[PDB]
Parts: C-alpha cells; sequence; structure tokens
C-alpha cells in the first residue's frame, strides 16, 4: 500500500516513518510512504496520481493552521475513495474536521505517548488493508 | 437521492423531515426518505438495499447511547461508500466518532436553532449532491 504524508516538521516525520517501518515488519505489510512539508509537492502527489490510499495530514502548516484541512479537501476531491487521517498537536481541531466535509478516519494527537501513538497508526493501516478487500 | 433516518424521538423526526422537504422544494432536489427509531427495523433497509447514500443517525437511543455508532459501523461495513452524518444532542460524542472507525462526514448538534440546523442539513445534502455527479 502507498502512503502520503503532509508534515513540515522533520522530527515528527521521522517519528511516523520509523513507526510505519516497524508495522511493515511486525505485521508484515508492504508499506511505502512519501513525506513532504511542501504543500505544492504534496498536491502533485494527489492530482497527478490517484494511487495512494492513506493520507497522514498535519493541520498547522507553515504558519497557516487549518491548511491541512484545506489540503484534505483537495484529497477528497481528486480521490473520493481516499482514507484521510489527521496527525496534529492542535487537539482543539478535533471537532473542526467536520466543517471541511472531509471524512477523516482518525485524528491523532502528536502529544500522546509512543506506544499508543504506534497503536493508532497501526489501526489506521489495518483499516486500510481490510478496506483494500 | 435516497436518505435513511434513524431517530427514536418523534419530534426530532418531524423536525428533520420538514427540513428535508424544504430543502427538496427550495433548492429543487428530489429527496425521498425512510425513518425509524428501531435498530433492527433500520438494519432491514441497510442489510437489504444500499441505494441509500445518505444516513442521518442519532446516537443516544432508547437508553442505549453509543448505539448510533454501532449501527454506523454496520453501515460502514456493508457500504464503504455510504455517507454517514450524526445528529445527536450529545456534544461530547463529537470526538468519539473516530474510535468506531466510521468516516462520518458531519456531526450535527440538535441544540442549535432551527435556522442554522437547516443550514447544517443543507451542507450534507449539497455534499451528497456533488458526490452523485
Amino acid at each position: 500500500m502507498k502512503v502520503l504524508i503532509l508534515e513540515d516538521v522533520i522530527e515528527h516525520q521521522v517519528r511516523l516513518e520509523r513507526i510505519l517501518d516497524e508495522i511493515s515488519k511486525e505485521s508484515n505489510i508492504p508499506i511505502s510512504y512519501k513525506t513532504t512539508g511542501k504543500v505544492r509537492e504534496f498536491e502533485e502527489y494527489i492530482e497527478n496520481d490517484e494511487v495512494n490510499q492513506l493520507y497522514f495530514l498535519e493541520i498547522d502548516i507553515h504558519g497557516i493552521e487549518k491548511k491541512g484541512f484545506e489540503v484534505a479537501q483537495l484529497i477528497r476531491h481528486y480521490n473520493p475513495y481516499a482514507i484521510i487521517v489527521f496527525i496534529t498537536s492542535r487537539s482543539e481541531f478535533a471537532t473542526l474536521t467536520y466543517k471541511y466535509q472531509v471524512s477523516a478516519l482518525d485524528f491523532v494527537d502528536k502529544d500522546i505517548n509512543d506506544e499508543m501513538f504506534k497503536k493508532r497508526i497501526e489501526q489506521n493501516i489495518f483499516y486500510t488493508k481490510s478496506m483494500l478487500l
């Protein structure tokens, strides 16, 4: 399965990509991820290719909070079958996902511990595989 | 466009159904709907026909709260494409929807005035509209 990540902060990118690898070995699931903090580069991966199934978006991006929400709408448009998952530290945005009419599978707080963080990343990947028939 | 409503309180049934008629005449959209307050009766429609694109679910039902979530999971299972929006008076459940791995489009609070409540339902109607191309 292919995964796209919107993250402009490296340390969270590596925390996630590291975990995506662990699940790929433990659970034995072929996972290939792409991460960028460049909104334009990320969008090229949406419009120009409808192949990805899972998306990890950070909301607050380059001084523009809710930019992830906007980019999420773009995913839902160019790929209505896309599984959108939010990874952010702005916990107060949890109830704001519905306004942008995205249908997020999950909303993960970055602040939670690594064990449970890896757990909820696992759950979103498992959900993805099952939904891949 | 066919809409499935799950609501155990009669007053809220009419309130929603009025709006569905008003949206239907005002913005000129043919909308046909079925309503019930019984889970098994509601499953009949689901576990039978999935022409239903839109599902308006209450969550607190007959003393059993979080029941709407259970029905929604069934809806999500039988129909991945299914649009699921919650209409509950329980605000605290707005963040819980993710746990049940439903991809709820919206989460509508009942306690708001009828003016904006209609605007809320509109949004979900016009979304399903655009999704039906």
